[PDB]
């Protein structure tokens, strides 16, 4: 359909080759579009060890050539853009262009022989205040001076680029931290400028705050939905899926504008260890529920091989490998596909026999997800759309039936189940 309304694949650090080598996969697993990690030239720290530890040097830009030693050349990115338009998945790429890395010295002359290109790297001190949020430093990485339309044209040069090779959208990494028109004296027309391109679907890494400013970048991209992704993650820790916590985007934003998801790269990679402790089913029941939403658009996260439970990084792999099979597990991909052919249709979220552990999703009379967070099986009884018959789970094993309006059948424990007409 289009990359809105469809599901994205965030392959996380996968090297351009391991993208273009499994695209076929990637189609078949459902999504319409695939994230790539940093594309441009970064400081590649600890010698470009591979370690997954090492993940973080991907957002030290110091060139904004395409290629790098993680994911591979402007060449291989090509082909890879290519691959996926074979089986017509669409790329967005992870584009960080509000700093470069802080270290001085690494930073190309191509960008310093630019006049004034830069704010300094002198690290906020107030979050709160907008000022210093988007005009300084961020941890002591460079910051652009984005108001400065020189640095602009280097920038859009560099989108516009991607573009051409391939690339159908961008998510601008640390979206928050370039200023917006209406900023009072320190405001800039850098994001009507760059996000005016031939790019199919954009948005913006806004982690919620008071000075995030949501709405008002909602009207050049899209915006990530933060807090629900609290929310969610809070859910499946209490295995709670009440419908009065989980319906609601906690946003100002609308859905038809939001990038939604279970997790973040940030919130499973970073030394907190945010969401690190998630299993394989804590993520399809997670992905149950922010697939089966319409408006909103779900970013999957590819994690490590072998990652999770509390373990970052196993070993197993390193920067530039795919990530576990979980992105082509039946139970996801089987919502995947339901994201897709519900597209359009309206929701209807609710909690089976008052059971908050049992989510319930439907989608105008064409389909209905189920999700049990519970330990232990269930029952099902209750309302639905759906015309009478025998619908068997997409997601994996069982049976559901419809007699007279009342949808029936047994949702085993810790389980998805995906129901709709073929
Ligand atoms: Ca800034
Ligand atoms: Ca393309
Ligand atoms: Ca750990």
């Amino acid at each position: 359909p289009s990359i809105k309304s469809g599901t994205i694949l965030h392959a996380w650090n996968w090297s351009f080759n391991t993208l273009k080598n499994n695209m076929k996969d990637i189609h078949d697993a459902g999504y319409t579009a695939i994230q790539t990690s940093p594309i441009n030239q970064v400081k590649e720290g600890n010698k470009g060890d591979k370690s997954m530890g090492n993940w973080y040097w991907l957002y030290q830009p110091t060139s904004y050539q395409i290629g790098n030693r993680y994911l591979g050349s402007e060449e291989e990115f090509k082909e890879m853009c290519a691959a996926a338009e074979e089986y017509g998945v669409k790329v967005i790429v992870d584009a960080v262009i509000n700093h470069t890395t802080s270290d001085y010295a690494a930073i190309s002359n191509e960008i310093k022989s630019i006049s004034n290109w830069t704010h300094g790297n002198t690290q906020i001190k107030n979050w709160s205040d907008r000022w210093d949020v988007t005009q300084n430093s961020l941890l002591g990485l460079y910051d652009w001076n984005t108001q400065n339309t020189q640095v602009q044209s280097y920038l859009k040069r560099f989108l516009e680029r991607a573009l051409n090779d391939g690339a159908d959208g961008f998510r601008y990494d640390a979206a928050k931290h370039i200023e917006l028109p209406d900023d009072g004296n320190y405001g800039s027309q850098f994001w009507p400028n760059i996000t005016n391109t031939s790019a199919e679907f954009q948005y913006g890494e806004i982690l919620q705050d008071s000075a995030s400013r949501d709405a008002a970048y909602a009207n050049y991209m899209n915006v990530t939905a933060s807090n629900y992704g609290h929310s969610i993650r809070s859910a499946l820790k209490n295995r709670n899926l009440s419908v009065s916590n989980i319906s609601h985007y906690a946003s100002d934003v609308s859905a038809d504008k939001l990038v939604t998801w279970v997790e973040s790269h940030d919130t499973y990679a970073n030394d907190d260890e945010e969401s690190t402790w998630m299993s394989d089913d804590d993520i399809r029941l997670g992905w149950a529920v922010i697939a089966s939403r319409s408006g909103s658009t779900p970013l999957f996260f590819s994690r490590p091989d072998g990652g999770g439970n509390g373990v970052r990084f196993p070993g197993k792999t390193q920067i530039g490998d795919r990530g576990s099979a979980l992105f082509e597990d039946q139970a996801i991909v089987a919502v995947n596909t339901f994201h897709n052919v519900m597209a359009g249709q309206p929701e209807e979220l609710s909690n089976p026999n008052g059971n908050n552990q049992i989510f319930m999703n439907q989608r105008g009379s064409k389909g209905v997800v189920l999700a049990n967070a519970g330990s232990s099986s269930v029952s099902i009884n209750a309302s639905t759309k759906l015309p009478d018959g025998s619908y068997d789970n997409k997601a994996g094993t069982g049976s559901f039936q419809v007699r007279d309006g009342k949808l029936t059948g047994t949702i085993n424990a810790r389980s998805v189940a995906v129901l709709y007409p073929d």
